[PDB]
C-alpha cells in the first residue's frame, strides 16, 4: 500500500508521534509519499488549474509573448513543444517556469545572480499572476513544515534544515502541459523535496526494484526526495527515480530546495557514501543541470 501521510500535526493540528515515524518509513521503504492535511486551499488549487488550462489554450503567438527568452537570467516563462530537451531529443511538452518573485532592487537581482528576478505572466489571463504567487507562498510554507517532519524522521531537531540550508530557500515552480501524442508510440530532482500536484487523469511512475504507478489521489500532493537530501543522508533517503508515461495532462511540480549559496554536507554520522561527489554550492549544482535542459542561455 502506497504511503499516504496525514501531516495535519505539522500544519494546523495537535501533535501525533506517528507522523514523523511514518515519513521516515516512507523515505526508507518507498522513497516517496503522499501527504494529506497539508492545508493548501482547494479553491486556490482549482483556480490554478483553471487559469492554467486557459493559458495553454491561447494561440501559440500569444503564449510566446512570455517565452523564456524574455525571462533572461531569471529562468522564467513559457516553452512550447520541443522547447525542453530531455533524453537527447526536443520534448513533446510545453510549460511554464516560475520562481520567487523578486523586485529589481533586490540584492540578488542587482548582483545579476542567475535564476533570480521576476516572473512572466500573460496579458490574456490577468488573474493568473495572483493565483500563481499565492500558490507559491502556500507551497513555500508547506515546504518548511515538511522539512521539519523530514528532520524529525531522521532523529534530528525539527529546525535542522531551517538553521542551515533552507532559511532563504530556492523555490522553483513549473506548470507542465502534455498534449496527446502526435502519433501512436527516468530522472531525479536536484534539491531537497519535490511537492507535486497532479491532475486526475495523471500518469506518473516511480521506481521501487520495479516501475510502479503513483496514481492521483484526491486531496494529496506527491512528495519525493531530491539529490541534495540523498547527499545529506549519505544515501539513506534515496533521491526518487521517476518518469511520466494517452490524453491531455497537466502537472504542477513545486521544488523546495536549499539556499543558492548553501553547501549541503552529509551528516557526519551518515557520511559513508555527482550527488555525494560534488564540490560547490547548490546554485553551482542547479546551474549545471539547467545548462543541459536549455542550451539557449
Ligand atoms: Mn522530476
Amino acid at each position: 500500500e502506497l504511503p499516504v501521510i496525514d501531516i495535519s500535526p505539522l500544519v494546523d493540528a495537535p501533535g501525533r508521534a506517528e507522523v514523523a515515524a511514518q515519513i521516515g518509513q516512507a523515505c526508507r521503504e518507498h522513497g516517496f509519499f503522499y501527504v494529506t492535511g497539508h492545508g493548501v486551499d482547494p479553491e486556490l488549487q482549482d483556480r490554478l488549474e483553471a487559469l492554467s488550462r486557459e493559458f495553454f489554450a491561447l494561440p501559440e503567438e500569444e503564449k510566446m509573448k512570455i517565452r523564456m527568452a524574455r525571462g533572461g537570467r531569471a529562468w522564467r516563462g513559457y516553452f512550447p513543444v520541443g522547447g525542453e530537451l530531455t533524453s537527447g531529443k526536443p520534448d513533446w511538452k510545453e510549460g511554464l517556469y516560475f520562481g520567487t518573485e523578486l523586485p529589481p532592487d533586490h540584492p540578488r537581482v542587482r548582483a545579476g545572480t542567475p535564476l533570480h528576478g521576476r516572473n512572466l505572466f500573460p496579458e490574456e489571463v490577468p488573474e493568473f499572476r495572483e493565483t500563481v504567487l499565492e500558490y507559491m507562498d502556500a507551497m513555500t510554507q508547506l515546504g518548511h513544515r515538511l522539512m521539519r517532519g523530514i528532520a524529525l524522521s531522521l532523529g534530528l531537531p525539527a529546525d535542522y534544515f531551517r538553521e542551515r540550508y533552507t532559511a532563504d530557500p530556492t523555490v522553483l515552480f513549473r506548470i507542465f502541459h502534455y498534449p496527446p501524442p502526435p502519433d501512436a508510440d527516468e530522472h531525479t530532482d536536484y534539491g531537497l523535496l519535490t511537492i507535486l500536484k497532479q491532475d486526475d487523469c495523471g500518469g506518473l511512475q516511480v521506481k521501487s526494484g520495479g516501475w510502479i504507478d503513483a496514481p492521483p489521489i484526491p486531496g494529496t500532493f506527491v512528495c519525493n526526495i531530491g539529490d541534495m537530501l540523498d547527499r545529506m543522508t549519505g544515501g539513506l533517503y534515496r533521491s526518487t527515480p521517476h518518469r511520466v508515461r494517452g490524453r491531455d495532462r497537466l502537472s504542477f511540480p513545486f521544488f523546495f530546495d536549499p539556499n543558492f549559496d548553501a553547501e549541503v554536507q552529509p551528516l557526519p554520522a551518515l557520511d559513508r557514501a555527482s550527488v555525494h561527489a560534488f564540490e560547490g554550492t547548490y546554485g553551482d549544482y542547479l546551474l549545471s543541470k539547467v545548462s543541459k535542459v536549455f542550451p539557449e542561455l
